[PDB]
Parts: C-alpha cells; structure tokens; sequence
C-alpha cells in the first residue's frame, strides 16, 4: 500500500546534494581525495559568480556540490556556519512536471525559498523551484529533462586538473542510496507528515519496520518515500535506549535539525572500502566478537553470502540479513570534527532494509569488548 | 654589521613557534595540508581528549608547525565571528620565546592589548607558560617559552586518533621551516603596525637589496620588513599603494575583511625536488610564462652570479629567480589555500640572498605582457 497515486509530477532520483562549508575548495579536495569522487564543475569570481564559490564534485551518479561565501559577513551562509559547522544544506531531487509538484507544495503549506525560476546557456534550459523541508534544510527540484551540459547551466570546467585525484584507486560508488535527517525530541512524527502531506510521499515499510531496537538503537524511525520509491529519506527523534541517544547528541552538536548520514550504494563494497581505506579514510572500530556471533547466527540461517567473509571482517564491514536476501554496510567516521555528518556504503542482495538487526549486533559486542 | 636599533635588556625571540588557523572544518583542513603540502598529523586535542570546546589538529613538516582550530558547538562567538569575517585564515602567528616575563612586562608596559595574561599549562612531560598579545586586525601572537618541553608538541596535545596511509605514502616535500610570514593592512596603516613591533616587541626594521629599489608601480604596495634583535623571525608588513594595477593588497583586505596574514613563506634547501614532489601531490602555482626565463637568461648574461639549479627545470616547474651580484634566490607561490582570494602559501630556498623576491614584480608583470602581445 503505496497511498494515493499522485495526480501528475514525479521524484526521479536524487540530483545532488548542497553542503554550506567553510571552505568550498578544500572540502571539494577532500571528498575528491577520501571519498573518491572527482570535480566537475565550478562557479566562482573566475565564471562571474561573485557572491558564492561552488565546486562541484561527482562519482558515477552521486553528485555533491559545495559552497562558500566571497564576501566578509554574508549573513546567510555564514549564520549557517556558525550554528551547524559544515553540514548538508540542500537535498535535491531530479523531478517530472515541476509545475504540478510546485503548485501542489505551494497548497499545502511548503515554506518557498525560490519560486520557479529557469537558467540557460547553449546545452539547454533547466528549471528550478527551492522549498524549506526540516531545519535550516531545504529541497530543490531540478526539472533537467535531459539537459547536455555540463552539470547544470552557467558551471565551467574545473580550472585545474588535480593529479593526486587521478592516480588514487577508484572507489566504485554509485548512487545515492538514501538521505537521514536527525530530528530534535517529539518531532519524528510531524517531520515525516510533512513529506506525505506536502509532497505526496508515503511511508516506506522495510524488514526493519517489523522488529523494533529502541532498546540499543535509541532512536525512533520512519523512512518517507516517493511514490515509485526511487528516493528514500528516514527521519530519525531520539528514544530512550541502554545508552545515551546518538541522535541527541547530533541536535546538540548541529544546533538543530540536519542530515546525519548520506548513504552511497555500491556493487562490489569489498573494493570500494580497500580502495577507500587505501586514501586514508577510516571507518567504525568493530570487535571480532561481532563477527564470530554472526558466522554462527548464519549457521541456522539458510541465505548465502557471496561476499569472501573473512575479507568482510577484517575490513570492518557489517551485514544484516533475513531469510531471502541480506545488505552489505560500513560507516565513516565523521566528515568534521562536530559529532555530526558521517557517511555509510552499502550494498543490497535481495534486502530493503538499512541495516537496524546490526544495532543489537554492535552494541553487544562493544559492550562485552 | 646593519644597525639592529638598541639591544632588548633581555627577552629573546628564538623562531617561529607554530601558526594557528581558525578554519570552519579542521578536521579536513589539516587533510589539506597533509595530503597537499606534505606535512604529517602530529598530534590532536578534541572530545575524545577532554577538550570540549575546540578541536585542535596540529600538523608538522621538519620545523614548520601548522595548528587547525574548530568549535565544536553552536553559536560560538569568537570563532563564529571570524569565520563570517575572514572565511578560514591564521589566528595566531606564535614564537618560541626565551624570558617571558620580560617580554611581556615590556610588551604590556608599552601598550600591547593582552589577550591572555601570563598562564602556564603542564602534563607529565613538563610545564610550557604563555602570553597572547593582539596585533594587526584579528591577528595575535602568543609567546611560547617552550625551554625543552619534552611532549609532542604542547602539554595536553595527544597523539592523532589515527594514522594516515595516504600523507605516509605520497612524496616528501622538503620543506624545513618557515622563512617569512606576511601581513597585510589597509590604507595608510603600515607605518603604524611597523611602529608597533619596533615599540612593543623591540623589532627593527629589516633592511634588504629590495628596500633599496623602486617597484611600486609594479607592485601596488609599499612594504616594511621588522624582524626580532637577532633576526631569526621575519615579518613583512604590506599596504596599498597606487600601481598600474589594482591593488593586491587592497583586494586582499576587502575579502578578508581587514588586515591579516597574506601568506607563510616555507624554506626548502632543494626547491626542485619540492614543487617536483608538491606537484605530484595535486598543488597547483602561478602560471609563469616562457617569456619571463628568456628574459631572465637575457638580464643574467650581464651578472656574475652562477645559477646552480638546473635553469631548463626551473623553467618546466615555474620557479622564480630574484638575483643580485653576490646570490639569488628562488621562489613559487601557491595558488590561493581557500576560495576568498586571500591567503597563499610560498615556498622558497636562499643562495646568500636575503631579499624576497620584489625583482620579481617587475619581471613577472613585463613577461606576461609579452607573451600576450606577441
Ligand atoms: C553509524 C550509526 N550506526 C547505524 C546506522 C544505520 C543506518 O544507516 C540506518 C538504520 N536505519 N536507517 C533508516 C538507516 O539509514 C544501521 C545500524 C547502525 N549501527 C549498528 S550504528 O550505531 O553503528
Ligand atoms: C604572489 C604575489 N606575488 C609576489 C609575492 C612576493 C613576496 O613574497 C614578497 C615581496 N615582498 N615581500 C616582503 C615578500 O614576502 C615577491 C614577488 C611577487 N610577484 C611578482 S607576485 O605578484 O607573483
Ligand atoms: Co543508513
Ligand atoms: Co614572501
């Protein structure tokens, strides 16, 4: 039961993510550096963009865009800096029928940030319409159709090669798997009403919806949808649980609402976590208890993991099953030093889930640790 | 044998400490100029050591120490404020001192605007005592009288959570410890600022072959060098002035807000290897035309001086050349460090030469005019 069909207008994937950062340039090198992405494409004083530097940055599909302010004491921006550190600014959505998403939206209540506007150069037209979701965190929606340039009209070529990026192993992720928003005490509920009310998303129903973890979670969650789930955005509160709530502590330390992970899906997570482990990018200390309590659990199970298992554990990566299928998932450290953003690949095999069986499975083992 | 002005009745400036950056993100700003500039995370103060408020990376090449500072909650003030203002730049440009207390008491008595009184800090490696005074804009410096502090790098300081298989594995730079570090002002504020390290911190006035030439037209600026008694810490002092182009300088004050640090200066002693080596690591420099070597090769048939690196690599690797009849030196800049066009890097090695490269104006200025109206 995906809810009412929508009359017209669709979310097509995600288009790419905002971040409002500190320093534009050198969050670009890292992500391009760690994470193996590559720069795309630029707006800067250089291109005629003399308010906001951007450096666009892509891997496969995924695409991550990241701006800084030119001028001293952009309030904006700035005011975002201070209260968040950096941190995901805009989730944006590839769209169908933007007029009748907008209109829509704009009935039921969205926040517009900008109102439909349209950019050319010589590849074509994109149009663009920008509304307020959870904190300071908002969703453009990107009527590309199947615009030819580069990333989006108006962007350049990026003015420097970058050698380092080129030679480093190739990480192998692909698109975006899903977006999580933290949401401060008691908000969880309305958060989510906001995506089914505003724009006609329903509430996805996975594995994980049908046994609770509060208990060693310490969280409560409901993933919204799109009708033809292609986008999936969970919406986390805090929930008392054994431990301290990891999403209390993200409220506190990003002052607010915000995205706390991005999740990058892959084909082949055992390359993509040695070629990222290669770029010196470091992942969640598992202990081995996890994975002797697991190759045993698998024994009263009937699913068959491919994947080389001891390669599995001695790259730190997690799994979680049931019977039909089972996901593959690992988790960076922080993208900052704010207890905040982290990212997380994964790799699905015949499993919707994301992962909340692995929230019993590490808690014990770092606690008998 | 220059006259050094009177010798401080005690108090020594020994050399550059470290420099702290306030920067939005320092976890991967230290990520920068690991990856980039060839330094090594040495050491970390965050949560996970007791340290609330900041995170703190310390990164080291040889003797150059680099400090990245974040906040770690909402809303701080002092850290908020200057990233709104400067975007990501030096806080603190900090010396090794012998006799703080001398120091100080002159420094205080003369007028400086403290940040930090005397204060001290300990672990089980030793004790380290320090001040913080205020110099230009935002900038301040604080005295580190170090002795033979036996810890990483400070008392508190810990090892990083991690290593960094990357930064071990990419080619070493060679750069062993900081040359220069440049200020600059806004209109007319030169003269006060120089006055201000010769009165509070007795520096004098550092005289070299470019003080006694004439590059403001070229370069859009006046400079003053003030240096420390015995001249181990350089610290020119720039303003606008009117030139065939737009300032730099005054550029740089209206994206940075004020007055602050152009850009470090890092010594090397085998240049090529280092822009061979920063290269490979993705840095990227100044584009430097073909014209600017014939030209030099052409000026330089008239010198004495004997270029011992090899001219045709220097070429192929944009390095700069500034000579006199007794030595030259060489010297590259980075591109900028950020987006704002403020802070750069410079990388730099001396052939019994003590100038900074003001030759250079001129000479890169007429080659890039060459090259485009030929
Ligand atoms: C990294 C924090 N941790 C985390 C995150 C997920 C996750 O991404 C998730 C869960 N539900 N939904 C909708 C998601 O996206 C699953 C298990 C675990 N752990 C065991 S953890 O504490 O390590
Ligand atoms: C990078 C901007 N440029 C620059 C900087 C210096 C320098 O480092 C310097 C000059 N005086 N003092 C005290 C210094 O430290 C010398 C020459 C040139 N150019 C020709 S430039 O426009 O490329
Ligand atoms: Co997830
Ligand atoms: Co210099």
């Amino acid at each position: 039961d995906k809810g009412p069909k929508p009359d017209g207008g669709k979310f097509l994937c995600f288009d790419h993510i905002t971040f409002y950062v500190g320093n534009a340039k050198q969050a670009a090198s890292y992500y391009t550096t760690r994470m193996g992405f590559t720069e795309l494409a630029y707006q800067g004083l250089e291109t005629g963009s003399r308010k906001l530097a951007k450096h666009v940055v892509r891997q496969n599909k995924i695409v991550f865009v990241f701006v800084s302010a030119y001028e001293p004491d952009n309030t904006e921006l700035g005011a975002h800096l201070v209260r968040h550190g950096d941190g995901v600014k805009d989730v944006a959505f590839t769209v169908e029928d933007l007029d009748v998403i907008v209109k829509r939206a704009k009935q039921r209540g969205a926040e517009v940030v900008r109102d439909i506007w349209e950019e050319s150069d010589e590849f074509g037209t994109v149009r663009f319409a920008t509304v307020k979701t959870y904190g300071d965190t908002q969703h453009t929606f990107v009527e590309r159709k199947n615009y030819k340039g580069l990333f989006l009209p108006g962007y350049k070529a990026p003015l420097y090669d970058d050698v380092l990026a080129k030679q480093l192993p190739a990480t192998h992720l692909d698109f975006i798997d899903h977006v999580v928003g933290n949401q401060p005490d008691l908000q969880m509920e309305s958060v989510a009403a906001w995506y089914e009310k505003v724009l006609m998303f329903h509430r996805f129903w996975s594995v994980d919806d049908s046994q609770i973890h509060t208990e060693y979670s310490a969280l409560r969650s409901i993933v919204m949808t799109n009708y033809e789930e292609t986008v999936k955005m969970p919406i986390n509160e805090p929930a008392k649980g054994k431990k301290k709530s990891q999403i209390e502590e993200y409220v506190d330390y990003y002052g607010g609402a915000g995205v706390q992970h991005i999740a990058l899906n892959t084909s082949d997570i055992i390359t993509a976590i040695e070629n990222l482990r290669a770029r010196g990018m470091h992942f969640l200390s598992v202990p081995n208890t996890y994975y002797d309590q697991l190759r045993e659990r698998l024994k009263s199970s009937k699913v068959k993991i491919q994947e080389d298992m001891d390669t599995l554990q001695k790259l730190n990566i997690l799994i979680d099953y049931d019977e039909d299928g089972y996901l593959l998932q690992i988790f960076t450290k922080n993208m900052q030093d704010r207890p905040t953003l982290f990212l997380e690949v994964i790799q699905r095999h015949g499993h919707n889930g994301f992962g909340a069986g692995n929230f019993k499975a590490l808690f014990e083992a770092i606690e008998a640790d």
